[PDB]
């Protein structure tokens, strides 16, 4: 009664793979923010009256969004933590691991539910990322690659783009990124704070 919809993950790193740095992400991009908030609200419109995306994120980066920008409209927010007693407000979702996230989220949102969801999203830190990795559901990498190897202190934990991942991850055209996030998508290097970066998407099989 679960294990029946893919995860993707979405992450912005460094060519080095670097993800963070003193607990908050080493640049400051509005514009990879809106692709990133583009990408996992969107929901086709027939289906958008009742089903919405969901997005599931570790407890430290809960606690690293500012507040103004918590819990992250328009998606259903689902945080991992041990901490049982973690008290999210607002009925935001807490889950102990991964797979108690999608049995949560399954039992929530039944077909006894008026919201139903559409896609799952993954969306930080290194170590949920890491669980993420490993879990058999997950077949997609929604990766803005970002042209600096600026200094930081956490890392994606698999070297997907690299040559010894290539038989099993492959990097899909741009055409087909744009196809799955349902809306034209800027193409190509962005410069917007010293360095370029731009958005891929990546596949695998299950
Ligand atoms: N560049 C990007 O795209 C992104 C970068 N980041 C960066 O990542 C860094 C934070 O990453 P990280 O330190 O790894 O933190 P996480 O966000 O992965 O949160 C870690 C905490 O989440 C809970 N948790 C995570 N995974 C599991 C699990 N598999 N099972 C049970 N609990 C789990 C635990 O919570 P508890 O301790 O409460 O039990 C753990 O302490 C920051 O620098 C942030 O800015 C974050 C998202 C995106
Ligand atoms: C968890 N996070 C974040 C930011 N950008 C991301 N970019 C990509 N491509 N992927 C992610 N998982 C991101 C997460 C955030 C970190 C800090 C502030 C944020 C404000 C609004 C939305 C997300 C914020």
């Amino acid at each position: 009664m679960n294990q029946q919809k893919s995860l993707t993950l979405i992450v912005a790193l460094t060519t080095s793979y670097g993800i963070g740095r003193s607990n908050s992400l080493p640049w400051k991009l509005k514009k990879e923010i809106s692709y990133f908030k583009r990408v996992t609200s969107f929901v086709p419109t027939f289906d958008s009256f009742e089903s919405m995306n969901v997005v599931l994120m570790g407890r430290k980066t809960w606690e690293s969004i500012p507040l103004q920008f918590r819990p992250l409209k328009g998606r259903i927010n689902v945080v991992i933590t041990r901490n049982e007693s973690l008290d999210l407000g607002n009925g935001i979702h807490s889950a102990k691991s991964l797979d108690h996230a999608l049995e949560l989220l399954y039992r929530t949102y039944g077909s006894e539910s008026s919201v139903q969801i559409n896609r799952i999203f993954v969306i930080g830190g290194a170590q949920l990322y890491k669980a993420a990795m490993d879990h058999p559901k997950l077949d997609r990498i929604m990766a803005t690659i970002i042209y600096k190897d600026i200094h930081c202190d956490v890392f994606f934990p698999l070297k997907f783009r690299d040559k010894e991942w290539s038989s099993v991850w492959k990097k899909e055209k741009h055409s087909d990124l744009e196809s799955w996030v349902g809306t034209k998508v800027p193409h190509g290097k962005i410069n917007e704070d010293g360095f370029d970066y731009e958005f891929e998407m990546w596949t695998r099989d299950l």
